C-alpha cells in the first residue's frame, strides 16, 4: 500500500446532490436562469448544465435571471447557492 | 434581466469527465485506488464515487494504491490528478 498528499489541478463543479436541488428551485420560474464564470455560461435550470460550470466552493459566480418572476427567481436562487436559510 | 454575484457554498467535487478520465487511467491497473479527504474515502475507480469527495481545485487529497502495481499505478494517476502528465 503507498499513498500520496496531491494537489488538486482537475476541475471541479457541483455535485450532484446540490445540483439536483438547485434544479428542482429553478424550474418554479419561468425565467431562464444561468449560472456564469469567467466567460463560461450554463444554464441553472440542468443538473448537467449547472454541473458543467468549474466551480470551487468559496468560489464567486454569477447568477443571472430574465422573465417576469426575475427578481423572486433570483433571490430564491442566491440563498440556496449561498445556503442561506430562515 | 438581472444578476448578482455570489458565493457558491455548495459542494463541490470533480467533474464528470475528469473523474471519467482519472478511472480509465486507474483501470489499466490491477491495485484498487482510493480517494481521501478530511476522514472520508472513496474507490478512485468509481466515477460516482470520486465525484462524491468535497473536492475544490487546488485543495489537497491523499492518493491511495494497493496492489501488485501499486507504485506504478500512484505515480500514473498522481500526474494525472496534479496536471503534471507526460
Amino acid at each position: 500500500m503507498v499513498q500520496q498528499k496531491v494537489e488538486v489541478r482537475l476541475k471541479t463543479g457541483l455535485q450532484a446532490r446540490p445540483a439536483a436541488l438547485f434544479v428542482q428551485e429553478a424550474n418554479r420560474f419561468t425565467s431562464d436562469v444561468f449560472l456564469e464564470k469567467d466567460g463560461k455560461k450554463v444554464n441553472a435550470k440542468s443538473i448537467m448544465g449547472l454541473m458543467s460550470l468549474a466551480v470551487s466552493t468559496g468560489t464567486e459566480v454569477t447568477l443571472i435571471a430574465q422573465g417576469e418572476d426575475e427578481q423572486e427567481a433570483l433571490e430564491k436562487l442566491a440563498a440556496y447557492v449561498q445556503e442561506e436559510v430562515l
